[PDB]
């Protein structure tokens, strides 16, 4: 209804190119040694980790920390991070 206002949003990361035994484990490991506040697995409609992460920090700093880490590889496949300006996509 007539809305707009600019408003640091929660600091969010996202992670592709992951194999399909991936979980929330994985995800630790190679973010860290950054700790995360909670890693959502981008679930596809059929259910299935479609090369997706959605992973949320609770200090700007750990996020940005988290790109530091491109261009690796775990469990089998490149993986991309790159650091979602909206923030929120769960609801």
């Amino acid at each position: 209804g007539s809305s707009g206002s600019s408003g640091t949003t929660c600091h969010t990361v996202k992670l592709r190119g992951a194999p399909f035994n991936v979980t929330e484990k994985n995800v630790m490991e190679f973010l860290a040694p950054l700790k995360p506040v909670a890693i959502r697995i981008v679930r596809n409609a059929h259910g299935n980790k479609t090369g997706y992460i959605f992973v949320d920090f609770s200090n700007e700093e750990e996020v940005k920390q988290a790109l530091k880490c491109n261009r690796e590889y775990m469990g089998g496949r490149y993986i991309e991070v790159f650091r979602e300006k909206s923030g929120p996509s769960s609801g």
